């Protein structure tokens, strides 16, 4: 599903030599690392030549080594002159490399987008069809973006791993005849290891990811239907799934946290093991005598770089795996040969046609199906300078004949010439532009209507196609009406009405001046002032030139002389129209507040210091590191040089062990206080969910599935927010501040300087890596004018096929493509000397210290064990911030946003709900009172719904309220419940107000049903049991319960009975039936007032009988609010009492028979 090795169709010679020069850049300069690694062995082999001890007498002889001293120095120089020469070398090919790759692929962008844009535009109408339109420039915005990024820079910096990991084993070849055996046997093991264990982790994710995921399955289906939940305010009664879920789910978050940092601690171990064998058996061998240390460290050293290198070398090919599918796909849209082409040599014309059409054997349909068929053959013909009209249910399915007309489609034997040759010899541009066509609906460009009719035809002067703008409405629609100035229209501002749509497409079509015309739709839908005008235009464009129209309304084909119109292809004579029968016509987080949320600092606290004494592993090794270096600098030679080489590699793997068993440590406690932290702010999110107001849901900013993945994945952002950070914070800052003491006792002098000098180059990396982002947040801004044309043309492509003026669209989006083209080179020469200037500052920093410390040495104040001490304790630091920051989980970026939302959205202060304060009164005689209340849609309080209601209501009676919307009538149902808190007026129940009343005891009393009836994935008898929440749980009382509610056949018929189980919609229960399980669940609080929209859902109309047989049971066993929309509802109900806005009362139907149908 994918290509290789010929994305690069396009390349031209120039631009495969600027590829051929920039990957032998790349060669150059990974062979150049490892010749600096090389180098610096010698520079270690020469220390360790001026350190011979030899004879005790030569120590103070030869003037105290003052001799040899200079020509130690004099290497020295030497060495620091072809290290500045490798360093130039290094910035040389740098700038060569980076900048040749992107600007060949720069190129290779801009030949292909325009290349893909001209054959898109090119493409025959069905392809699209089959397609869909944003799509379409999705798919061109990021592939193209893709190929861009990827055969810019990924495949340059690829060949520079790979040549670099090549010339380090170059001199592996030798170097390796011993050491690489041994070096490479010990990398299989940390590779198989590694798998191994991201194998266990891979797993552990999985398995809890389906753990959680019946919490997501049943936090979904509690939000799916919170309406239900707010109404029975079963939120405390809710929970203890989730809560239950969410402890398996901690729990095996915990063994998942344990795996992964037990995995990362025995690839620490297994690093520290492979250092100290290879450092045993290279001090063996050097103490072989046949062989010197600094050998020994180039080898492992450039080895090491050989690894860093293959590392480094993933990221490049996934982006080039992951640009080959997109490349494939985009060259597929290519090179597909369509319909028609309007280009094509083949293009012989006739001149001043008649357009006497005939048409025969007309066979086709929709191209996306091959089964339903349109058009089953019509010999119709047509004659010049007479109108004709179509008749018909539509134009042939839709206006299909329109695309016959100009070839919009290819019609299967269908034979329709022009004149009486076929349109196959004719040229598709010609054919275009000599027919002219009406859209059904008139949309658009974005822009000042000069330019529109200069897109209706080639414009011959501006007064000419102006004077062209003569039709009916002409010069006050064109001048007076769009600001008077020309002004751009369209999507951005300047709307106009459909009138003058219609007219300027009428105004573009008589700049094309076809021989034949075609109307389809002119007035479809429109308004009755702005037609009656407009047909007037089309008329007088009608007697001009020979047309076919299809009229929205029977008028014009009394206006039409000629009318030839039929329906399902059984053609009809255009004799006369009598025939024609009578048709009818948020800041970020405060990150103190968020570590105090971890109340558990006991099983946090060890950790942190266990992170300290992490940090203190990274110098201590180059302790180690340098005292092995110090057995073969100054000492003695045989004495104990195995026994010092011994005892430091013991140190080496006790460390190695003592570091395991740390990060073990540090994994059993951050993991589990992480893990604790997930699990209580999942407890109280949920919980601030449930409590929030039904309003808080209904703002379309947060969706049920927006809150599901909040509760899904904003967990793993403060894992690594609360707990990882810390230690991370802790380990490094000890880390670098134990090196940099142990420098300063240690050194005096290039301490500092190299203290100095890495900040310059860790600022230059920000910079450079800020100002990249900035360039291509810059450049995707600066491309929004070319997707604003590709949205444009492919949004309107029938209307672009329409008009045959088509490559102007090619011209201007080539010139918005080119502009930023131009763009994107001048960026590469700046990407390029950065990157390069970067690499430059390294190697010189590098070469500085390197003069710097041999120059401390020939004033003989710091030994060589003591400068390699501390330039390899703090360049390994710098490193071990580098991998552990880049290790360290997101700090941050995604995760600090996640928080602070968590943060407001549990400190959110809703209106009051769930609160004790309300005062409850012991009983309830039901006098609901509804006069002179007014509120709406806090959301959208646009439309104040709800004016000027009085209402009021005794025990007993039966209030069938039906205005004319039932949603909007929902609403006052929906208040009586506080869903929504009213403002203009006030409610009263029992003689007193329901706002100072307890939320849940005012729900309690209350036998609301809800149109839908949703329920939860739990069992019937579980969904009835519901009712009872915060009250007597009904035990055996669900018997009494269905008995009342009459479903006891249905509860009898299912296997398990009440025990069966409504499981993801298994054994899905009857649509006629959820409802009266809905009331049964009603009927179960037995509540003084009951209210009831159940109208009616689905077409059943069987257990709709059943249904308000069971609403007058319950009427008349207790008092009811009933809302039906239905005439067989409000005439059932005995005390027919319908009003609809307060405008009637009592029996509507009686006083006046709009109430009635
Ligand atoms: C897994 C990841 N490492 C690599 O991807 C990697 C590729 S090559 C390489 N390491 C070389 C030879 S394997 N390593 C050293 O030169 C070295 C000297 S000290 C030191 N590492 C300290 C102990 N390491 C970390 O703190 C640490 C945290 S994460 C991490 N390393």
């Amino acid at each position: 599903a994918v290509s290789v090795l010929t994305m690069f169709r396009y390349a031209g010679w120039l631009d495969r030599l600027y590829m051929l020069v920039g990957t032998l850049a790349a060669i150059i300069h990974g062979v150049a690392l490892p010749l600096m690694m090389l180098i610096f062995g010698d520079m270690t082999d020469s220390f360790a030549s001026v350190g011979q001890v030899s004879k005790q007498s030569t120590q103070m002889s030869e003037a105290d080594k003052r001799a040899m001293f200079a020509k130690l120095e004099e290497e020295m120089t030497t060495y620091a002159y072809y290290y500045t020469g490798i360093g130039a070398g290094v910035l040389i090919v740098a700038y060569i490399q980076v900048s040749f790759w992107a600007l060949a692929a720069g190129r290779q962008i801009h030949k292909i987008r325009q290349k893909f844009f001209h054959a898109i535009m090119n493409q025959e109408i069905g392809w699209f069809d089959v397609h869909d339109v944003g799509e379409l420039n999705t798919r061109l915005t990021d592939d193209v973006s893709k190929i861009n990024e990827g055969i810019g820079d990924k495949i340059g910096m690829f060949f520079q791993a790979m040549a670099t990991f090549f010339g380090g084993f170059i001199i592996g070849f030798t170097r390796g005849w011993k050491l690489t055996l041994v070096i490479l046997a010990i990398s299989p093991v940390l590779g198989l290891s590694a798998g191994i264990w991201a194998k266990i982790l891979s797993s552990f994710t999985d398995k809890e990811l389906h753990a959680y995921a019946k919490a997501g399955a049943v936090a979904e289906e509690v939000l799916a239907a919170i309406r239900t939940v707010i109404a029975f305010g079963g939120q405390k009664k809710e929970l203890e799934r989730y809560n239950n879920n969410l402890e398996e789910a901690k729990r095996l978050g915990i063994k998942k946290a344990i795996t992964a940092n037990i995995s990362m601690g025995a690839a620490f171990l297994l690093i520290y093991a492979s250092y100290a064998l290879a450092f045993w058996y290279g001090t063996s061998l050097v103490i072989s005598k046949e062989y010197s240390i600094g050998q020994v460290l180039t080898v492992f050293f450039s080895v090491l770089i050989g690894a860093f290198s293959v590392g480094q070398a993933s990221p490049n090919i996934e982006a080039f795996a992951n640009a080959r599918g997109a490349a494939y796909e985009v060259f597929k849209i290519i090179d597909n040969k369509p319909s028609i082409d309007s280009f094509s040599k083949s293009g012989h014309k006739p001149d001043n046609i008649q357009g006497n059409l005939e048409f025969k054997n007309i066979h086709f349909s929709y191209p996306s199906r091959k089964e339903v068929q349109i058009l089953k053959g019509l010999n119709l013909k047509v004659k010049s300078g007479q109108t004709v009209a179509l008749v018909g249910n539509s134009g042939g399915g839709k206006s299909t004949t329109v695309q016959l007309m100009q070839r919009l489609y290819d019609p299967l034997d269908g034979m329709v010439s022009i004149d009486g040759q076929d349109i196959r010899t004719i040229n598709v541009r010609y054919l275009r532009e000599i027919i002219g066509v009406v859209s059904q609906e008139p949309v658009l460009f974005a822009t000042t209507i000069a330019e529109n009719i200069r897109y209706g035809r080639e414009d011959v002067t501006m007064d000419e196609i102006e004077k062209a703008v003569k039709e009916a409405n002409a010069y006050d629609f064109i001048m007076k009406l769009p600001h008077q100035f020309d002004t751009l229209v369209g999507e951005r501002g300047a709307q106009l009405s459909g009138g003058q749509k219609q007219r300027i497409a009428i105004a573009r079509a008589l700049v094309r001046n076809p021989k034949i015309l075609l109307l389809d739709e002119a007035t479809s839908a429109l308004d009755t002032e702005s037609e009656a005008v407009v047909q007037a235009a089309l008329d007088k464009a009608r007697e001009g030139r020979t047309t076919i129209v299809i009229a929205h309304r029977l008028s014009t084909v009394r206006n039409a002389d000629v009318i030839a119109g039929f329906d399902g292809g059984v053609i009809v004579e255009q004799g006369n129209h009598d025939e024609l029968m009578r048709e009818k016509g948020p800041p970020a987080s405060f990150w103190r507040i968020l570590k105090l949320n971890s109340t558990e600092w006991p099983y946090f606290v060890v950790g942190i210091f266990a992170a300290i004494i992490n940090g203190g592993l990274q110098p201590a090794f180059s302790v180690i590191f340098s005292k092995v270096v110090g057995v073969f600098t100054n000492g003695g030679p045989p004495e104990t040089q195995r026994q010092n080489s011994n005892l430091f590699s013991l140190l080496f793997l006790i460390l190695g062990i003592i570091s395991f068993i740390t990060f073990f440590l540090q994994g059993f406690t951050f993991g589990k206080a992480g893990e604790i932290l997930t699990k209580r702010l999942r407890y109280m999110v949920f919980k601030s969910m449930l409590r929030q107001d039904v309003s808080w849901f209904d703002d379309p900013k947060n969706t049920t599935g927006a809150l599901t993945t909040r509760l899904a994945n904003d967990a793993a952002q403060v894992k690594g927010a609360t707990g990882s950070r810390l230690a991370v914070i802790f380990q490094n800052i000890a880390n670098l501040g134990t090196g940099i003491i142990i420098s300063l006792i240690y050194g005096w002098q290039l301490t500092l300087l190299l203290l100095a000098i890495v900040p310059i180059i860790a600022i230059a990396g920000v910079v450079e890596m800020k100002m990249l982002s900035g360039q291509a947040l810059k450049d995707k801004k600066e491309l929004e004018g070319s997707g604003k044309i590709a949205t444009e043309a492919i949004e309107n492509f029938r209307t672009v096929v329409s008009l045959t003026r088509e490559q102007k669209f090619e011209t201007m989006y080539a010139q918005s493509l080119q502009i930023p083209y131009r763009n994107a080179m001048k960026k590469a020469h700046v990407f390029g000397i950065t990157f390069s200037f970067t690499q430059a500052m390294m190697y010189f920093s590098y070469a500085a210290a390197f003069r710097f410390g041999a120059y401390l040495v020939t004033q003989q104040l710091m030994t060589f064990e003591n400068v390699c001490l501390v330039f390899s304790a703090i360049v390994f630091g710098a490193m071990a911030v580098g991998q552990v920051s880049s290790f360290a989980p997101d700090y941050a970026k995604a995760t600090v946003s996640a928080s602070h939302i968590i943060r407001i959205i549990e400190k959110t202060p809703e209106i009051d709900s769930y609160s004790t304060q309300g005062l409850k009164p012991n009983m309830l005689e039901g006098n609901v009172q509804f006069s002179g209340v007014v509120f709406n849609y806090p959301t959208r309080p646009s439309i104040p719904v709800l004016q000027g209601l009085s209402l009021e209501v005794k025990k007993g009676q039966t209030l069938a309220l039906v205005g004319s919307s039932g949603g909007g009538k929902s609403t006052v149902v929906q208040l009586l419940e506080r869903f929504y808190d009213p403002m203009a007026g006030s409610v009263f129940l029992d003689g007193k107000e329901i706002k100072q009343l307890n939320v849940q005891w005012l729900r309690a009393q209350l036998g609301i049903v809800s149109q839908e009836p949703i329920l939860f994935d739990r069992s019937i008898a579980e969904n009835i049991a519901y009712g009872d929440n915060s009250r007597v749980v009904s035990y055996e009382e669900i018997v009494r319960a269905a008995k009342e509610a009459n479903i006891h056949q249905f509860i009898d018929s299912l296997p398990d009975k009440y025990n069966t189980r409504v499981g993801d919609k298994g054994t899905q229960l009857s649509g006629g039936q959820k409802q009266r399980i809905a009331i049964a669940r009603a009927l179960v609080r037995q509540p003084h007032i009951l209210l009831l929209d159940e109208a009616t859902s689905a077409l059943d109309t069987e257990s709709e009988k059943v249904v308000q047989e069971a609403l007058d049971k319950a009427r008349e066993g207790r008092t009811v609010i009933v809302i039906a929309h239905r005439l067989s509802t409000i005439q059932n109900a005995d005390l027919i009492v319908v009003i609809q806005n307060g405008k009637v009362k009592e029996h509507g139907t009686h006083q006046q028979l709009l109430a009635q149908k």
